């Protein structure tokens, strides 16, 4: 599913990310926006250290999610990363919540820090009612 702007912004609203250990929701949306362009379907493998991207906030396997394929792997959130290409974010937003319990926060996600951190992120919740 390709989300629109205003609906992503509802539809992580409503799975509580406003606010989430301090993050806006204006930033969740800036980080999916960068991701995936809202995508829950993109995937990026990257070939030197044999790991993938899924979903819409494009969470790696060697950390967060079990593809059984990443070579000496974990699977923090306890997912299949099949769970981060449903339609549904649900697990997903799971995922990204449990991902920012860690230290880093949302600087966990390189693309936050270059297109996010510091930047007039109101541009991608205005109108959408939240």
């Amino acid at each position: 599913k390709v989300f629109e702007r205003c609906e992503l912004a509802r539809t992580l609203k409503r799975l509580g990310m406003d606010g989430y250990r301090g993050i806006s929701l204006a930033n969740w949306m800036c980080l999916a926006k960068w991701e995936s362009g809202g995508n829950t379907r993109a995937t990026n493998y990257n070939a030197g250290d044999r790991s993938t991207d899924y979903g819409i906030f494009q969470i790696n396997s060697r950390y967060w999610c079990n593809d059984g394929k990443t070579p000496g792997a974990v699977n923090a959130c306890h997912l299949s990363c099949s769970a981060l290409l449903q339609d549904n974010i649900a697990d997903a937003v799971a995922c990204a919540k449990r991902v920012v319990r860690d230290p880093q926060g949302i600087r966990a996600w390189v693309a936050w820090r270059n297109r996010c951190q510091n930047r007039d992120v109101r541009q991608y919740v205005q109108g959408c009612g939240v």
